[PDB]
């Protein structure tokens, strides 16, 4: 049958007993009772939860194809959210994902590499930092721009100026949708009502914000159709139009202008907020543990010097910095339950049978915070990624990107962003707090699965 769970009440399921304030903890509490595989009910739709490395691994990896579905919630439909990569399934997903991974290969869109676009953004980020002239500063915004401009460059070949109103407009919409999408009312509560949309104004705001962004993308597309050069694809859209020309005589086809739009919005969405937030917390953690900072800096000075930019080759000569970046992601656990999965067919799992179409919830927390792979997993300590001689120590428990067939598409892109932005900031600046290090809180604030950092200010002191 289904794995066992705590008894649900007719209709509301186990709903009125979950800590919507911190679902992760709730899951972890239950696991304390029902073990690593347990069942829950969300107003009648069963959801199997997987907790702990073993169960996540043999699910996502060993039965990878079977667990490769994306769980669908009303919201997916309420915000027209299932038409690109993140919220797709079947043929559509496989085709668009696979093509998207090929095109975001470092050298997948022409002679200009992804690393080179990031490298440029690292320089612009540092310039903007300088322009603050060491005065206090809330970097929430700037750190939001950098990644966004990276997605822009990957998709439009254009980067913007931190003050180009056009950019500032896009950011705003992005930021609005993100903040909205992050409300518990929208993520959870509204997904109890499968038929009735209880927040129509909101979904309407979301959709309008989407339309503005799709409409802007469609302008770029036109500009790209007129300037096409079949031997010199320069960005994601180029590649996507070329794949379209190849699918001519393969209709109906997954690749259309509609899907390009939807895929591009997914990319803007997914490639801007999580990185941005990871960087924003990273700076905060570095203010709090300034001996970590000084160690990153000793590595940078010695391996990279100050003449040139950091580049990805340096990361292998910088085991301590790399440990720092890993540990930031492990410690933050920014997507504690990944995104929802669904089984792709009827399956046997351990003692139990899971019927095709059942939502699966992966507790990334339980892997990231394994208190044996990572002693005192709730403390920030880069030593969790270092061996006895201060060499880099990999961990099969390092899944901030999830695992298996759905592993984040931006995994390599996030990794370049973090390493190059962080090392470029710390190459050109020291960090200074207002309040005393040993004072401010670095523990993630969390909501509707939402993980945000407190407000804080700091100064960027030129080196
Ligand atoms: C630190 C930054 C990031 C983290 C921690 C992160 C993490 C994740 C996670 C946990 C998933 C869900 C995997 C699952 O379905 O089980 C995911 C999916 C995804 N991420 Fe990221 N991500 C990050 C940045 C990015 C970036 C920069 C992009 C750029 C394109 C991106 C694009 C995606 C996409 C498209 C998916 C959907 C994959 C699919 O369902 O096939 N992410 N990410
Ligand atoms: C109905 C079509 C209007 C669409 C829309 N475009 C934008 Cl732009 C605005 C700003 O509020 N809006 C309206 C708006 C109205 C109230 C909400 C909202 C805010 C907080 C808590 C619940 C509500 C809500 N949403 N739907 N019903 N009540 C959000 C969007
Ligand atoms: C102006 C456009 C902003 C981005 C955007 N707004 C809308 Cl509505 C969509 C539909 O998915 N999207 C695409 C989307 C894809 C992934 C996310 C995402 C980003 C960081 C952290 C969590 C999520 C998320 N979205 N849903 N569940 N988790 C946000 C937006
Ligand atoms: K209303």
């Amino acid at each position: 049958k289904l794995p066992p769970g705590p008894t649900p009440l007719p209709v509301i399921g186990n709903i009125l007993q979950i800590g919507i304030k911190d679902i992760s903890k709730s899951l972890t509490n239950l696991s304390k009772v029902y073990g690593p595989v347990f069942t829950l009910y969300f107003g009648l739709k069963p959801i199997v939860v997987l907790h702990g490395y073993e169960a996540v691994k043999e699910a996502l990896i060993d039965l990878g194809e079977e667990f490769s579905g994306r769980g669908i919630f009303p919201l997916a439909e309420r915000a027209n959210r299932g038409f690109g990569i993140v919220f797709s399934n079947g043929k559509k997903w496989k085709e668009i994902r696979r093509f998207s991974l090929m095109t975001l290969r470092n050298f997948g869109m022409g002679k200009r590499s992804i690393e080179d676009r990031v490298q440029e953004e690292a320089r612009c980020l540092v310039e903007e930092l300088r322009k603050t002239k060491a005065s206090p500063c809330d970097p929430t915004f700037i750190l939001g721009c950098a990644p966004c401009n990276v997605i822009c460059s990957i998709i439009f070949h254009k980067r913007f100026d931190y003050k180009d109103q056009q950019f500032l407009n896009l950011m705003e919409k992005l930021n609005e949708n993100i903040k909205i999408l992050s409300s518990p009312w929208i993520q959870i509560c509204n997904n109890f009502s499968p038929i009735i949309d209880y927040f129509p104004g909101t979904h309407n705001k979301l959709l309008k914000n989407v339309a503005f962004m799709k409409s802007y993308i469609l302008e770029k597309v036109k500009e790209h159709q007129e300037s096409m050069d079949m031997n010199n694809p320069q960005d994601f859209i180029d590649c996507f139009l070329m794949k379209m020309e190849k699918e001519k005589h393969n209709q109906p086809s997954e690749f259309t202008i509609e899907s390009l739009e939807n895929t591009a919005v997914d990319l803007f969405g997914a490639g801007t907020e999580t990185t941005s937030t990871t960087l924003r917390y990273a700076l905060l953690l570095l203010l709090k543990h300034p001996e970590v900072t000084a160690k990153v800096q000793e590595e940078i000075e010695r391996v990279i010097g100050r003449n040139r930019s950091p580049c990805m080759q340096d990361r292998s000569h910088m085991p301590y910095t790399d440990a720092v970046v890993h540990e930031v992601q492990r410690y933050l656990d920014l997507l504690p339950t990944s995104l929802p999965h669904a089984v792709t067919c009827d399956i046997k799992f351990r003692n139990y049978l899971i019927p095709k179409g059942t939502t699966i919830l992966i507790s990334l927390t339980s892997v990231l915070h394994d208190n044996k792979e990572f002693p005192n997993p709730e403390m920030f300590d880069p030593h969790h990624f270092l061996d006895e001689g201060g060499n880099f120590k990999k961990s099969k428990y390092f899944m901030p990107f999830s695992a298996g067939k759905r592993i984040c598409v931006g995994e390599a892109l996030a990794g370049m962003e973090l390493f190059l932005f962080l090392t470029s900031i710390l190459q050109n600046f020291n960090l200074k707090s207002l309040v005393d290090p040993k004072n401010l809180d670095t523990t993630p604030v969390v909501n509707g699965f939402a993980s945000v950092p407190p407000f804080y200010q700091l100064c960027f002191i030129p080196i």
